[PDB]
């Protein structure tokens, strides 16, 4: 979209000479969209005095008459790269180990040269509250389980019954439990993202020369880079100079992941590569000192001191952990919901939306898909400008509302889950266009959707990709709620529209019944 | 506010011909401003040859000469609206009775066939941990209740001396207790908050006809209608083709509430007020969803049951902080000046009746956008000739004062555990609809600055800023009469009226305590 | 950077007359970037009919001819300011202190009159809890202490065997401790940041008169301000009028501490004053009712029942305070890691970066580096207009990579900590020009940076002030990884340009060694 054209007289003061140089130059405004990777659009100069700004005539080395210079740009698609920072390391699933000694002792003393357990050490020095904890059964449990039936839990299910084993516990000797941590051998790398930041990089595209028909005679083409990282650039010679401005705001806003912890497998049916085994967590889920239980990176001194620890159910304070939470999403999945903890939980169900990426193997960024308009300023040497734009018609072959990694299509759960809308279009014309995908004039208590643009080949099929995400503002169960999907060609017609309805099913809350 | 205007030949390339087509328009770019509700300014586009880009003369369907296009464009109120994911239900307060059974026995076994609390239920399986906690007085206890006076406490109280009940003690039965865990009949449905998406829809009003005066002569009005859903729309037949870019960056960013819960009272199917009155939005560091943590909104039977020296420690115990609580927490916190620290309205500043102008359904949530918030619109018409037409009407700053939160008392606030509210009433004094920009600036030392806020006021009718400016103080000292300049401009930025706004800061409040 | 420039017709119909008045301006459109606080451009506006929009020759009381009205535009430093809300006070580092009694007697009493430890008291009521506990030594360390040696930990080192103080053992007097809480004399108030919020002032100015040689005679110079509390002014009589339209959208977003509590040490070799001992931590790390151990603001409830309490080590739950979080810091910094607590963690290694800051005493605020470029609208009475532009060479006269707070340069360690670029040029010309700092064409798995912009006086050298921070998105150890620096005069031309060279040093992992 062009914003400002017009001629500009900039004069040029030399800091060495204190030297005045006046040109008059076109200055042209436009933007630059998320979706634009095609040239669809081309931005023509009238160039008078070919080749050295009214020629020589004419070895002789002189200059041409007229020809049009042509400008496209295109946009690398955007990208919202986070920083990573590492903290520690945390266990895929800490595991308790419940030994019963076969000489009925139990040592778990904080000076004990060799407990049941076994001291971890991290070096020479070995690690505190790494031997874990003894159990012994009460004197009260004793005399409950040998008449009847003891209703109170030992960790080890211990047998307690005096019949059981009457040759020991006669002598004192009562059934004992140890109970030691062990780790799994699967350990993941915590690293804690930064601020976003937008990536991209805006190709120009320029090319200078020697009814409806226009034939390009020899051009030699000159591709410019503009990004955050260069914001400016200039053409061979002197003629086009650019500038990158900046972005317009996101109607959409990035997701709030900057303080969360992103968990990647630390390397030593198959798992599948790149970032599909990652996660992405509050720090309210961890323990950083390993103080805390029920947390990842629960440590020994929390496993080990914990309140009535013998007398609670077997791998307590081991909840919450790595294995855990990812078991959870997983379960999240089967019944229509968005997990928690996955980063695909931004993707929308695949993780190949996520391996298009070109950065590093450890780092992080999430495809934008919320409107930024680049504005971009281009003052060329040339009076006169033009604006060549291609209007190829199309087709929506295909839309409907799909739940979190497509298990199900059809419609989503209300309130507790969303649906993802993929859209198939098809280009109609012989050029290259760019579309305009809307949602809008939904029925009642339906979010709004903000809408998408797409750059699609001539007689090529796309899709959209990551697909919109659904929302419904009340939690009824409907049986068809409707949406008008539209699509506009470039500069604003609508070439398809199509009705797209959906079911959404009552919101499940949970409940506890009284005795 | 116009920014670029001009003509420009924009050549379309029909695909499927591949054949050129070439036409000169004029493209204008202007912002439009979040607060510019009212039609003050207008566009008009020369346009020759009216009706059918000169005419032929003269069943004849042929075409008029000269008239103007006018063209005006307004935007809905601005909101950010966050998508609701539901978690996890939370009760309004949990509470612990106390029970002192006839016969002097308790059981709270894992496994006991019938305790004397009783087992809760999700459906057939009774939920673990559910029974509660028995406890009985200790020997220790005893042997000092029955001589002196036991210092150490009971959770129920017991009374443990031997002549309050001898003939039970002497043969075992001491007294005992049972703490089970209830629920407030009133539940709570807890969603977790999204990403804000601003939301809002400017109209753009074209009619095309068919000293100081300039008559109209029979209009036809057509309104478009764009936004982030829609960002682009065309006129009746092809004059108008128009294209929302965007908006500019927030001086002030929104606040931060993307990762928090929001707290919606569960419906049962002196009275509260309706829709989000009783809405609440809190941190996950208030929560514990498994339930396994002490004192937090959500607390379950676990960490009732295995809290550490449980008996020793009063009633209530690890059934504090609950929705209860933090609502009646809030609650003090109005009456002395403060904001809220839970409830939904800490964004409003006082009153909900700005959060119910919304026009979402019932479970959504969005606060209203007081920062600037310009997006640009690019319009491109096929008439070349353009001329902008603004309303100026003067106005008057007809109040302003510095309120508490909900304005339990005004004239100045407490420096730096809260904040003031600057409730301006200005009045539109001409005879049209003008915009206007209020600014609060040359304030005394430090004074937090405060951007500037736009009012479109109707003619003759007066207006006041809501919601209100929010108005902090970067020192903890007490001034009695701390100075600022609440300027009104009218449209092309003339100031129309000036005062000076004066209020009282008190000093700030910290907690002591004192050693023995 | 000018964006669009014309003739527009403004007419305004008088509110209280209804009366159209039509003036044919020039309504000029440009940028102000961050770094631009210099005078480096200048718009010219041709005066046609000087004086009071030609003149009637000649007390007299009329008009001069032709002369040009200059304009040029500053912009002060950016900066992200918080507001703070007082919430409670936290203790640099509380303190348990063991008493032995000569009596060994020890009273922990809820109810007790006067215990071993004290009551605390908010007034004339005493705090709950606030009297500590008590440890005895168990029947079972009595009898291993006596024969052997107890293996099991007592808070105060308690000596349990019998002969070293018979006469008392065998009258039931065994040997107690009392563990009272007590506070460090150095408190500190916690604020809850807010919103952030962009603050900062164009100055527009403007001064109207009455080969290379344009000299100036004489001008008045008038001065505009603009800015988010009052973006837009008019200058004296009714020549130019402009609007503050608001900014681009940030490449690289605010770090996101709106949710996080500033710490600020309450006032009764030395500290250094301001924010130098200020930290900034998330709510994870806090206790606010002070009912959990190990966090800032634990309290006595937390301290006093404690589970095991008698049998962990002394100072257990007193972990985590402000002062372990303050020392813990310091090591990050020798180690060549950055900070998580101290506010420092964006300044990138000085404290002097946050005191150019003109707010209270009690604010937050820090310096903004990304390109935020406001969008200003000029519209003058006086058709023609013209821009002036000094362009002044400059040379890269240094950069290197070093650590947070510069304790070594050369490079970082990989992911967990990150590198500063410091980087000084020197205008070699005349005038004052504008450059842009650009990082590209960088090595493998290296994040790209965003472009900076200084304004540089004549003669004069700069520096990056605060510097460029630095990843790496892999985790090996390099020997020499590479970046171009390049230095941009204005209208985009590379007068300088060096290759910056740094090492990566592997990063570092924990490790339980089992047994
Ligand atoms: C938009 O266009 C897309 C194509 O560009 C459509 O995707 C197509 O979806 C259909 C089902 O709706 C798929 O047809 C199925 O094919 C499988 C076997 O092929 C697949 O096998 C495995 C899964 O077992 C998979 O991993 C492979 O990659 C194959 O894709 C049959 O067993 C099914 O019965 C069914 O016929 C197409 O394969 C798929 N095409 C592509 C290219 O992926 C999409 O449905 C369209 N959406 C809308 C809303 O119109
Ligand atoms: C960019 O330019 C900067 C100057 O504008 C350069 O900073 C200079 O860095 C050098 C070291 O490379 C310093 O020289 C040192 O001086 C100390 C003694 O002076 C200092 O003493 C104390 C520290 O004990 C300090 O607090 C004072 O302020 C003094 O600065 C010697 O003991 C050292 O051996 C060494 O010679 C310069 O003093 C310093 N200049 C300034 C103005 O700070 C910077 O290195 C340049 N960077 C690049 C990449 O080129
Ligand atoms: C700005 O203008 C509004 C009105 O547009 C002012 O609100 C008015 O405030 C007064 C109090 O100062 C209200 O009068 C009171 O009414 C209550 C009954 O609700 C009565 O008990 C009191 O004795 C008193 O008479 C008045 O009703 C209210 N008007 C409206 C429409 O709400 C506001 O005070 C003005 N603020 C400034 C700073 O000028
Ligand atoms: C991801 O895949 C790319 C190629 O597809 C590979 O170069 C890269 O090393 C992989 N990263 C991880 C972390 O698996
Ligand atoms: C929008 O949909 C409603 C049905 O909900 C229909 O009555 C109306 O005509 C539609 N309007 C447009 C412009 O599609
Ligand atoms: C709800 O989901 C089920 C499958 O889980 C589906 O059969 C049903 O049709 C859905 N509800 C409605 C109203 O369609
Ligand atoms: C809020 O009030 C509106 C009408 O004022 C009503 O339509 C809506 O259902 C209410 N929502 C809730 C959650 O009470
Ligand atoms: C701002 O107010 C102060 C009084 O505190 C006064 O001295 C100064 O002149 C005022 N400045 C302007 C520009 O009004
Ligand atoms: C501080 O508040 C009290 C009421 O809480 C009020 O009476 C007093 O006037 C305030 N301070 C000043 C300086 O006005
Ligand atoms: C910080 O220093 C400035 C002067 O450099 C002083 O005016 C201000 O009071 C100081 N603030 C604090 C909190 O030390
Ligand atoms: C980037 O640097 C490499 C040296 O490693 C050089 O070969 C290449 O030409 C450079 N590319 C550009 C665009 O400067
Ligand atoms: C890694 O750091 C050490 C000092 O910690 C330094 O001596 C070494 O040079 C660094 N690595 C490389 C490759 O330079």
């Amino acid at each position: 979209e062009v914003i400002a054209s017009g001629r500009l007289e900039k004069c040029v003061v030399d800091g060495v000479t204190e030297e005045l140089d006046c040109q008059e130059k076109v200055v042209v405004t436009l933007t630059v969209g998320n979706g634009q990777s095609l040239q669809t659009e081309a931005l023509e100069f009238s160039l008078s005095c070919l080749n050295s700004d009214c020629p020589c005539s004419c070895t002789c080395a002189c200059r041409d008459l007229a020809a049009p210079l042509r400008v496209s740009l295109t946009k690398s698609p955007l990208w919202a790269s986070y920083p990573l920072q590492y903290l520690s390391s945390f266990n895929w699933k800490p595991l308790e180990v419940i030994l019963r000694p076969s000489n009925k002792v139990c040592k778990d003393g904080d000076w004990e040269d060799s407990p049941t357990c076994g001291w971890f050490s991290q070096g020479g020095v070995r690690v505190a509250d790494s031997q874990g904890f003894c159990c012994e059964c009460s004197s009260s449990q004793v005399w409950d389980d040998t008449f009847g039936s003891s209703k109170e839990r030992t960790r080890a299910n211990l047998d307690c019954d005096f019949w059981s084993d009457p040759l020991d516990i006669l002598i004192g000797r009562k059934p004992v439990s140890a109970h030691c941590l062990t780790f799994d051998p699967q350990w993941y790398s915590g690293y804690e993202l930064g601020a976003a930041s937008l990536q991209f990089e805006i190709a120009i595209t320029v090319e200078v020369p020697t009814q409806f028909l226009s034939p390009p005679a020899p051009s030699t083409r000159e591709v410019l880079h503009l990004g955050p990282s260069v914001p400016l650039a200039s053409s061979a010679s002197r003629l086009l100079s650019a500038k990158l401005l900046g972005d317009l705001a996101m109607y959409t806003q990035l997701p709030a992941i900057s303080n969360q912890v992103l968990m990647v497998p630390q390397p030593p049916d198959a798992l599948a590569t790149n970032r599909s085994a990652w996660m992405l967590l509050d720090k309210t889920m961890l323990s950083m000192d390993g103080l805390a239980c029920d947390k990842v990176g629960t440590g020994f001194s929390a496993f080990r001191y914990q309140p009535s620890g013998c007398g609670r159910a077997p791998q307590a304070c081991l909840s919450g952990q790595l294995k855990d939470l990812w078991e959870a999403d997983l379960a999240r999945i089967a019944d229509g919901r968005v997990p928690l903890y996955m980063i695909t939980r931004f993707t929308g169900g695949s993780d190949t939306t996520l391996q298009s990426f070109s950065g590093g193997p450890l780092s992080f960024a999430l495809p934008v898909t919320s409107h930024s308009q680049s504005l971009v300023t281009l003052s060329v040497a040339a009076d006169g400008v033009r604006l060549v734009t291609n209007r190829s018609p199309g087709k929506i072959t295909g839309a409907a509302v799909c739940r979190f990694a497509g298990t199900s299509c059809g419609g989503f759960e209300a309130v507790a889950a969303r649906g993802y809308i993929y859209v198939n279009i098809t280009n109609t014309g012989r050029l290259d266009s760019d579309y305009t995908l809307t949602v809008s004039n939904c029925s009642s208590n339906v979010r709004p959707i903000e809408a998408r643009t797409l750059a699609v080949r001539a007689g090529s099929a796309a899709s959209l990709d990551p697909p919109m995400e659904l929302y419904v503002e009340d939690q009824a169960a409907a049986a068809a709620r409707t949406c008008t999907v539209s699509l506009y060609d470039s500069v604003g017609a609508v070439t398809d529209s199509l009705t797209l309805s959906f079911y959404t099913n009552a919101t499940q809350l949970h409940h506890h019944h009284h005795h």
